[PDB]
């Protein structure tokens, strides 16, 4: 009962049964417009402090030189690519010279023009700005038109002057002149198109004046933001620190070392400003300005600080792409905190104490995931901070885990992460030696590749293949760390590598240099991970798809044999994957004797698999044979002709393949039938157009020499065409969906019925045609009714609803042998066995138009009876063959095949529904045989009983659930009750003198019934005595022998009994009334 309490699954509700092929894709995210800012001109004009330098020092020209060099270094530290020149009190001639020079040196690339107008007068409310004159005496203006003719194509403008706003106003018209001007002309235009402005003041404001403030304030913001922010903080919070603003500036550390107070502050600043922008403006602008170029983004980021600081002291800065004001974004408070604490730690010779900002922010991200709008795909606020953290040796682990959880949400989150800029970080981390990361890295990369396979390129170039191959090696044990809920550890590596080789020959080559193939082959052989086996086969399939050196490598490691081992694997998805590996292998162009020998061996090995129960697998087999038939078309034409001639009078392998192709052109699953027919039809249309007109003749020669009533349902997603053969395989595209879907988240009552009289007609149902068989749902109030021929009706015996009517799809002249409800707990489905040997199972039995066909397979090869074990996940099928087959609904393969000894047929079966182990079959010669599944075949025979009268066994029931009670009715009427151990029947008594058509047994109540040959059903107790005799309403008179009872069916729990006679199609329902039995 430990096994019994562990193995009790449900058996036809997997992705491979609610679909069979992929249903229904990313939006652009990478950075194409990659253009650098190459060079910078820093024009200062002067003659409050500047550039952290005191002017007015007795070497005044030396101070004016230092103000230049300071600005040069300050700009160089923002975007070290840009080369920067400073120009000190320039003459207008000099300015035109360098501007034209700048635009020549940076042909087509962005350029920075900085302007410091402290010593000259304010720009006029025209385009003109002021310079010095040659001789360094007078102030000359410079109109924008001339400047634009110097600084033509992409440019950034920095204006540290008063009334800068006017410069922005009248710049647009001066452009439109040039634009039309340059449009007037046959030569190449001058573009003027991409210009960007950053100004300190608005139209009419004035740069501030008071001391405790430098003159170059906006320059301070945009070129030394951390020092300026520390300074500004000491001004605004002097009661938090007893420091000079001059001293905060000189905070110990280094800007590009996050480990020092200053560097940490810089990093926190970057995170805060980045998220501020991410929040307050749309993705378009965010990506175009804060992600395109280092210099541009640096200045916009620092311009957010400018937006915060400048209006404290008057003017409000402007910017050509106009950004919202951003002044009071709440994150600034965090900044102040992070600043305060850092300043609080300014001793000197002790360990520095990092600001908690980052772990606090990641915790905010965690909560964002755990609830709320994350399900509604509102973008997280923290994401840029998480990206920032990925650097931190300290916090990167939690950041990565949270990122993984974010990406698990679905494809949209991968899209979002990619566009914010996750990609380079997760490429860089592939270099880290830390084994903590490896599993998180694997998960992240699978979720990325599953939604944008172009990354396969970068991964191959940045040596990712070695990272994941090393993780997948057979002896490699990876440390589980964190909330690594995912147990599918290496199989993800297999999937990653498969995607590295999908398309992408260069990936196929690189990976064939490595040990990948060998590891995949190893995982095929050794047990316990089905996903790993699957994706190892898929990896092989993609590893050699059109790469000959890889196919030869596989042969060198006998890949083909190791793959053919899996022909009978536990898991159908593995079987399909293996078939797809073989189908890709087919193709070696030099068709040597060796090569066709190998491919014939393949086809031989897979020939076995034509019988397995999984339509997924048979569909892949037909794909493989599509390809294989095209390869050897000649052999198949000869075999197809052969079979025609051998049907008229009515090379070995190819005949068997053709035979199974024809068989599968009737496979009951519609998709399998469709594929198999199209193959056969292609070969026939090639045999006619072959140099054999004999064909058309022989084909025509052979041609000359209560059914189909309701709609038959079809497998989910079935298409409809209006044949080009080589068949498209959907199995990889389907298999890779897994990594786009989330993966982390009553004794007294017995004696009532033993006494009372079953005469109470609870209901009467008018079926379509005369019922053959029926069965009752354990819990739901519905009854399934199989007609004569191919029809099924599902009624609600309370309210007589007719929940559904659909046709079982039997061929004409074949009836339905039994019905089972399976998975009666939580997802009920309907089984049907057809005399022709096919089992079908239906997914939404209780709804019309919503009814699907989950699976369907031919259970008997060359009617039938079948018993369903839910405990065991088993279908025992016996028929006119000398074998009782046992199919595992778990594997969809015929797990066992026991031989029944009798040359006579098997007429019915049962087993105990709780151990699921031993079953009993009645036979046509009167015999009854009990077998145990556990044993050897040929020793499974455990007990033979043999009717002396040698009379057909109508039925045999083991009502487990109720009691250890085994009952067998005979055609003549003797009803024996056996103990499986002992030699003799416990009891045995006649039920009717006339012929016994039906014999039901109730599962819990100790009562059974028999339908007699003359329109009567007698309901007996297990001790012989009859609890009632009954005649179900019919048009044929009293005991008219022209309507023998066709079926008798107990409800499993309720005290109900159902009857249907032959002539009528009325299903009568009875239950106990208040009379007793005289007894």
């Amino acid at each position: 009962i430990s096994q019994l309490a562990n193995n009790w699954y449900m058996y036809f509700t997997d992705k491979r049964h609610e679909t069979t092929g992929k249903p229904k894709e990313i939006q652009d995210w990478r950075m194409r417009d990659r253009l650098k800012t190459v060079s910078a001109a820093i024009a200062v004009c002067l003659n409050k402090l500047e550039a952290w330098q005191d002017p007015t020092i007795p070497p005044v020209s030396k101070a004016l030189e230092n103000i230049g060099k300071a600005l040069q270094s300050q700009y160089e530290t923002l975007a070290i690519r840009t080369r920067c020149k400073q120009y000190l009190d320039p003459s207008i001639e000099e300015t035109k010279k360098f501007c034209i020079s700048l635009r020549r040196n940076a042909k087509d690339e962005r350029v920075l023009f900085h302007y410091n107008g402290h010593g000259v007068p304010k720009p006029t409310a025209s385009g003109e700005i002021w310079v010095f004159n040659k001789n360094y005496t007078q102030y000359i203006p410079v109109s924008l038109y001339d400047l634009q003719q110097w600084l033509q194509a992409p440019t950034i403008f920095v204006w540290d002057c008063s009334e800068a706003g006017n410069i922005l106003k009248n710049y647009h018209k001066f452009v439109e002149r040039h634009e039309k001007e340059e449009e007037e002309q046959s030569y190449e235009k001058v573009n003027f198109r991409p210009y960007i402005h950053l100004a300190a003041c608005a139209s009419k404001e004035n740069l501030p004046t008071n001391p405790m403030l430098p003159a170059d304030l906006f320059t301070c913001c945009l070129t030394t933001p951390i020092e300026m922010a520390l300074w500004f903080f000491v001004l605004q919070n002097p009661l938090k620190t007893k420091l000079t603003p001059e001293r905060a500036r000189k905070l110990g550390g280094r800007l590009q070392e996050r480990r020092t107070p200053l560097g940490e502050l810089n990093w926190i600043f970057t995170a805060i400003t980045d998220t501020i922008a991410w929040t307050t403006l749309p993705r378009d602008l965010f990506r175009k300005f804060f992600r395109q170029d280092l210099m541009v983004a640096a200045l916009f980021r620092n311009f957010l600080l400018a937006q915060r600081i400048m209006p404290v002291y008057g003017c409000h800065p402007q910017s050509y792409p106009e950004l919202p004001d951003t002044r009071r974004h709440p994150l600034w408070e965090a900044w102040d905190h992070a600043v305060d604490m850092a300043l609080a730690q300014l001793p000197m010779l002790y360990d520095y104490v990092p600001s908690t900002f980052f772990t606090e922010q990641l915790t905010a991200f965690e909560i964002y995931l755990t609830r709320g709008d994350a399900a509604a795909q509102k973008p997280p606020e923290q994401l840029p901070v998480v990206l920032q953290v990925l650097l931190s040796q300290q916090h990167r682990l939690r950041a990565l885990i949270l990122l993984g959880r974010f990406l698990d949400l679905g494809p949209w989150a991968v899209q979002l992460a990619l566009s914010i800029g996750i990609f380079p970080y997760v490429l860089k981390l592939l270099q880290s030696a830390a084994q903590e990361l490896k599993p998180v890295m694997v998960f992240i990369w699978t979720r990325i590749l599953a939604v944008d396979i172009s990354c396969q390129q970068d991964l191959i170039k940045d040596n990712g293949y070695t990272y994941f191959s090393s993780i997948m090696r057979p002896n490699e044990t990876i440390p589980v760390v964190g909330l690594s809920v995912i147990d599918e550890h290496k199989a993800m590596c297999a999937f990653i590598l498969s995607m590295l080789c999908k398309g992408f020959k260069t990936g196929q080559v690189v990976c064939n240099s490595t040990e990948i193939m060998t590891s995949c082959l190893y995982h095929t052989e050794h047990p316990d991970n089905p996903l790993l086996r699957q994706w190892s086969c898929l990896c092989i399939s993609q590893l050699w798809k059109d790469f000959n050196e890889a196919k030869w490598r596989g042969i060198r490691e006998n890949a083909l044999q190791k793959l053919a081992a899996l022909a009978r694997d536990s898991c159908p998805e593995v079987r399909a994957a293996m078939i797809h590996a073989m189908t890709t292998f087919l193709g070696i162009p030099e068709v040597t004797d060796e090569v066709a020998r190998l491919e014939e061996g393949i086809a031989w090995a897979l020939l076995e698999m034509a019988t397995d129960g999984s339509p997924i697998v048979r569909k892949e087999l037909l794909v493989f044979w599509s390809v294989f038939v095209l390869r050897y078309e000649n052999k198949f034409l000869v075999a197809a002709y052969e079979q025609l001639l051998e049907e008229k009078e009515y090379d070995s392998l190819y005949a068997a393949i053709w035979k199974h192709l024809c068989i599968m052109s009737v496979d009951p699953h519609p998709e399998v039938q469709r594929d198999a027919t199209t193959i056969v039809d292609y070969i026939h249309h090639a045999l006619l157009h072959s140099p054999v007109g004999t064909q058309a003749q022989t084909l025509m020669d052979e041609i000359l020499r209560a059914y189909h009533v309701a709609p038959e349902p079809l497998s989910p997603g079935y298409q409809e065409r209006k044949p080009t053969l080589p068949l498209v395989s959907t199995f990889l595209e389907w298999s890779t969906e897994y990594f786009r879907e989330p993966q982390m988240k009553t004794q007294p009552q017995k004696l009532y019925a033993r006494t009372h009289r079953w005469n109470n007609q609870i209901g009467l149902i008018n079926n379509g045609t005369q019922p053959s068989k029926m069965t009752f749902h354990q819990f739901e109030n519905c009854v399934a009714v199989a007609d004569d021929g191919n029809t099924i009706t599902v009624w609600d015996w309370k309210t007589n609803a007719r929940l559904s009517r659909f046709s079982n799809g039997n061929p004409e002249g074949t009836k339905i042998s039994d019905l089972c409800f399976i998975n009666e707990d939580d997802q009920a489905l309907l089984m049907t066995g057809s005399s022709d040997g096919v089992i079908r199972i239906y997914n939404n039995y209780d709804s019309d138009e919503r009814v699907e066909l989950a699976s369907a397979w031919r259970a008997l090869t060359h009617g039938m009876v079948f018993e369903w074990l839910q405990v065991n996940g088993r279908v025992l099928v016996a028929g006119d063959e000398r074998v009782i087959r046992i199919w595992s609904a778990g594997q969809e393969i015929c797990t066992h095949e026991i031989p029944a000894r009798s040359g006579s047929c098997v007429t019915s079966l049962t087993s105990d529904q709780m151990t699921g182990n031993i079953f009993v079959a009645g036979f046509g010669d009167g015999a009854i045989r009990v077998f145990d599944s556990r044993l050897r075949p040929h020793e499974a025979m455990v007990r033979k009983w043999k009717d002396d009268a040698r009379q057909w066994v109508r039925s045999v029931h083991m009502q487990r659930g109720g009691q250890r009670e085994l009952l067998s009715a005979s055609r003549n009427g003797k009803i024996s009750l056996w103990d499986i151990r002992m030699d003799q029947p416990l009891k045995t008594f006649q039920s009717t003198k006339e012929i016994l058509r039906t014999a039901s047994t109730h599962e819990h109540l100790p009562v059974f019934a028999v339908g007699t040959s003359a329109h009567m059903v007698k309901v007996f107790d297990f001790d012989g005595n009859e609890l009632t005799r009954l005649e179900p309403y019919s048009n044929f008179l009293q005991g008219s022998k022209a309507s023998p009872i066709a079926t008798t069916a107990f409800h499993p729990h309720r005290m109900i009994l159902g009857c249907a006679s032959r002539g009528d199609n009325y299903i009568s329902l009875y239950s106990c009334s208040n009379e007793r039995v005289p007894n």
